[PDB]
């Protein structure tokens, strides 16, 4: 029974006939394994039966491997050929919610694809406790939003009506009031109130437990399963940061476009629309960033893709890092900053002015860009994988695909299946490490981003199950362990996540400015109250600006001793911002030190 | 030739005679190795000749090892028996400065003691580049101290003479002027000026390079050489923090003693004297902390000392951490804080007041406590090791000790030598990890603390060479690698050092308050000058206090809007303190990420 099938005319022909000769123990050439004699050199099962015959295909070149032989063009394809159950209890409609038979991914696909499919299946249950603490925040961020006087002053037009602010832009830009920030700041109080600073502190607890409990999990998965130089790297990173700023400026021009033609408030309709339009070009500029990441690595020194696990990963992911997240690193740490003396922008070192944010925290503009990137990439990378097959279950496959595991010699049909690609699950880990660096990078806001990534991870655990089972020409059942190049990147994201979640709460969410006013401006030092009460916070926080209106900034009022230089309060909150950065990092980095000390990695 | 020598009466006698029987292939019993037959079970040289016969002594107990046999009392001692050169070119006066033959510590003592003696020898050259950048600071902290107007106002009695401060203590405590802080603040400007915030940033660069270049070094050393549970651990840490605060209060009462009987200013003579008196009791309370660390581990569960490498290390070092450093963690983060409304102390939750620091930064009280702890422990732990032998080279040893390597059967003389102790180089790594967590914990101040620890590490590299060669009964040449339990502790000190050096500069050194005044109070916002100049900083920084005098604090003057609550400036500097914590950690933790990425660990 079959294990692997292969498929200037006479000049390449003599290059081909000599390799098949010592392999011996259109028309497609069968193999079958002499089977034992290469099973002792490396340390039955049809998934293993394709392994050893690929190990046979590894050593013997020619006299004058299919690495350069298929890349030259002599061969057109070389490919291989339990499956019935993986369409029923693990694939689609006949049943879709049943626990994943991960040891029956060893049975078919091994651990190249299993260590993604248990890292996905662990991720989903680890997103389950992370989504109820999104629903918990959705409970007391919305249902508790009837008294909290953050999003009650802003929607009462008596506390939030007469608050006449300044324009942001220069021309065609109004003196816009408050009471136009209510439909955004009635749902803003579910994203920030108290159970996000519980939740992001929980997320920092979560991601540093998501790691370590997976570190115990993959150890259990390791248990149940087997076991000129500084000049060349310079001009690869140096053209890169020149192309980072293209991606940072990609959103902003498409921020310069849609905001003109426009003007369920239109402000939510626009922030959806620009995060659709920027989602178009980040879908486009993703294609270029794969092609300019290949041509920099082949212009880099020789190693087959096998070294691109260390080099294309650190370039193509890190392009995707810049392509996806450095737009969101704009709406978060660089958008809302740099207003000055006459509302002085930094003018962005050119002839135009720079742009500002709104007085609710600029987190809502993030949290919809966060939503419909990670929930648009969830759609678009699970609609692209039902459009490649150009149908969803055309043929019946009721008694036929049982037979395709029975015997059913069909390799003319398996030639029609698309090849897996030269890089395997590199493109599939990429769209999840992109998702994982969305659930943990910008999560203070939108705590249901686990739930959105939960029902995604009930489908993506099943749609990637389905296209591996039905659609793709079968990948070689390679045995790897420790998923590899992403685990320093996940920890590289997670240590960056403890910084950036804390920088989300401090520098792009006005909850520390709320925390402080509760504790240090409604006490009678600088305040007018008896005990702690959040009454009167929206007038009590911002800076007036004489016509020589308020703007989202902590600055001395004009007509005071040192005006448009900061306050005690810009100084206190930025000192409490920087303390919250300092405290919550030194606690989460201690709990990361404690929890990894509290439980050993190897299985109990 | 000899490899290892051993040495109710009849009741213990029958327990003894049966072990020697199958070992066969006062009066001291020789051994010599049947030598080959245990050299294949584990994977010539007299240093190895004592290894394999100790490996022979490992398996065969008795029928009814010297672990429990010498601990019971049947045996009185069991011990073992190239050496001429290690007294000449590596030991003392005949020659003392010659490069250490570290591979000739493999020749005699192996890698139990060699991996300390190359970790010391690397440490010394890595303290050499760290001491010139102490001399560089000693150049432009002293020789540049003629204009800097920090320590020129304080010694000019015209800028620092009329500055009439407040008392610190309550009774017998004066209204003390300035011009009594000049002899301390003429040498204060060598400890803090610019080339300490270069140097501590250099130290944070240094310790994160001291690690990684040793990580490359020990890899080269690995290359050239071989290859109820939560309830029991609770009440060990819970009685401990009750004994931490004894060590914190150990200094303060001996701060309450000497400061009464007293009152080259007497203030330098007192800070030497109390850091002599606290050095007495920390020498005393060290003895208790060894005895209460043993009796907690034998009251903990059974493992011979072999598990005490993981448990006595994490208790006895961590006692020494608390015994030595938590006095210096008092003079640094908890001494100079908590002054309040009528100069309100926190009263230390009792019937007495609390105590304050001086207006130069409280770093000088640290830097002499830092000096004469680490330079008194350098004396006392290298005078205790010339007093145990009760002489230094009594006998001639010119042609005799050459003969002790020639043959010279002398085991009656080697019985007189003191035993090495049950724990080996645990007490010798301890006094250096104590020194290493002095060079890197509290180093912003005293940049010659590498040079003090350099000439120490020319003697300690030689006095520990000498007592290993002449004095001690020879340790068993055990082969270990990665020095072990201290390498997570060194990295545990070093990641704590990046925090605490930055917390030295910010929270216990007024250089950030100098940095800020240079940049943000002598510009005309809040200032009265044309360009940046450090003129007028000592009046311009502190808080007046109506009789209702200045004190080292950033507070609103009485008779202002919200008095004795902080300023823009307490708010700016503490925001720039916390930023300097944030920036220099995120740069040093990035350079730690960059340098460990820049160079691979395994040898080139
Ligand atoms: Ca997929
Ligand atoms: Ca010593």
């Amino acid at each position: 029974r079959i294990d692997f099938i292969l498929v200037t005319n006479e000049k390449q022909k003599r290059k081909r006939q000599a390799y098949e000769s010592n392999l011996i123990c259109l028309v497609f050439v069968k193999v079958h394994a002499v089977l034992c004699t290469y099973a002792e050199i490396m340390h039955f099962n049809p998934a293993t039966r394709s392994r050893i015959v690929y190990f046979i295909l590894s050593r013997v070149k020619y006299q004058v491997g299919i690495n350069r032989l298929v890349s030259s063009g002599i061969y057109k394809a070389a490919f291989p050929l339990e499956r019935y159950l993986l369409y029923r209890e693990w694939a689609h409609p006949r049943s879709i919610y049943k626990k994943q038979p991960l040891d029956l991914i060893r049975k078919y696909y091994g651990e190249k694809i299993g260590i993604y499919f248990a890292w996905l299946g662990y991720y989903t249950q680890m997103l389950l406790l992370a989504a109820v603490v999104g629903v918990a925040c959705f409970l007391y961020g919305y249902l508790d939003q009837d008294n909290c006087t953050w999003s009650k002053e802003v929607c009462d037009p008596d506390i939030g009506g007469q608050i006449l602010m300044c324009p942001q832009c220069d021309r065609l830009c109004p003196f816009w009031r408050l009471n136009i920030t209510c439909e955004s700041s009635k749902k803003l109080c579910i994203f920030d109130s108290f159970g996000t600073l519980i939740f992001a502190v929980f997320m920092g607890v979560w991601v540093t437990l998501f790691l370590e409990f997976w570190k115990r999990r993959q150890a259990e998965l390791e248990y149940e399963w087997d076991t000129i130089r500084v000049t060349l790297c310079a001009s690869a990173v140096f053209f890169w940061i020149l192309l980072i700023i293209a991606s940072v400026i990609g959103i902003i021009v498409y921020r310069l476009s849609v905001f003109i033609v426009f003007s369920l408030t239109p402000q939510m309709a626009t922030s959806i629309t620009a995060s659709i339009i920027s989602f178009i070009i980040i879908m486009i500029l993703n294609t270029i960033y794969e092609k300019v990441a290949i041509m920099i690595t082949n212009f880099e020194l020789p190693r087959t893709q096998t070294d691109y696990e260390n080099s294309l990963t650190m370039k193509m992911f890190l392009f995707q890092f810049v392509n996806y997240y450095s737009s969101c690193f704009y709406i978060a740490f660089f958008k809302g900053k740099f207003v000055g003396y006459p509302g002085d922008p930094v003018y962005l070192l050119g002839k135009y002015r720079s742009e500002e944010c709104d007085p609710g925290g600029c987190l809502l503009e993030l949290t919809t860009q966060l939503t419909i990137i990670m929930g648009g990439k969830a759609i678009w990378n699970n609609i692209q994988e039902v459009l490649l097959p150009w149908v969803m279950n055309l043929i019946g496959r009721y008694k036929r695909v049982s037979g395709s595991e029975k015997i059913t010699p069909r390799w003319e049909q398996d030639y029609h299946l698309q090849p897996m690609g030269k890089l395997g699950l590199f493109y599939e880990y990429l769209e999840m490490i992109i998702q994982f660096g969305f659930v943990t990078l910008f999560v203070a806001s939108f705590p249901l981003a686990p739930l959105l990534a939960l029902v995604n991870n009930i489908l993506e655990i099943r749609v990637d199950a389905w296209k591996l089972t039905t659609q793709f020409r079968r990948m070689v059942p390679e045995k790897a362990q420790d998923i590899g190049a992403w685990q320093p990147i996940m920890q590289g994201i997670a240590i960056l996540a403890v910084v950036t979640n804390a920088m989300i709460i401090a520098f792009t969410s006005d909850m520390i400015p709320r925390l402080v006013y509760y504790w240090s401006f409604s006490i009678p030092p600088y305040g007018d109250h008896t005990y702690y009460t959040m009454d009167g916070y929206i007038n009590n926080t911002l800076s007036v600006f004489n016509i020589t209106c308020r703007y989202r900034d902590f600055r001395n009022p004009p007509g005071h001793p040192q005006e448009y230089k900061h306050n005690i309060y810009y100084w206190h909150v930025i000192a409490a911002k920087l303390a919250f950065i300092i405290v919550m990092e030194h606690i989460i980095y201690s709990v990361k030190f404690f929890i990894s000390y509290a439980i050993p990695d190897v299985s109990k």
